[PDB]
């Protein structure tokens, strides 16, 4: 399913995925995949080009565990958002119930704003398994 939330001129899009041959009732192990798509609209300023730092996920499973996750970058990169340009990942999660939830956001500075640095919000998005 698709989930989205903009901050400012960015769009950032999960679709995420239910990988059933890697998933188990017992042990309980959920194996989901997710999509991420950050995106600047074409009508923004090329002054507004910034640069992904850090990453910050709080992760939640369907019986109260929470864990956060922060670090540099994204799978190893700091890519750079400018108008009209697309950066895509893809990463896995795994959770031990049949639902769990992941949000946060990731921490851009501004290439050409001396010390600008803002967040963006990943959309909270919801991964269930049917059974």
């Amino acid at each position: 399913s698709e989930f989205v939330a903009t901050t400012g001129d960015i769009t950032v899009s999960v679709s995420t995925s239910f990988l059933p041959e890697l998933s188990s009732v017992h042990p309980p192990h959920y194996f989901f995949t997710y999509r991420i798509r950050i995106e600047m609209s074409k009508d923004a300023l090329p002054e507004k080009a910034c640069q992904l730092d850090s990453r910050y996920w709080r992760i939640t499973n369907a019986k109260g565990d929470v864990e956060e996750v922060q670090g540099p970058g994204v799978v190893g990169e700091f890519p750079i958002i400018s108008p009209g340009r697309v950066y895509e990942y893809t990463s896995c999660t795994t959770f031990s119930t049949t639902s769990g939830y992941m949000e946060g956001y990731y921490t851009f500075h501004f290439l050409y704003f001396k010390d600008k640095i803002f967040n963006v919000a990943i959309p909270r998005f919801h991964m269930a398994c049917p059974t």
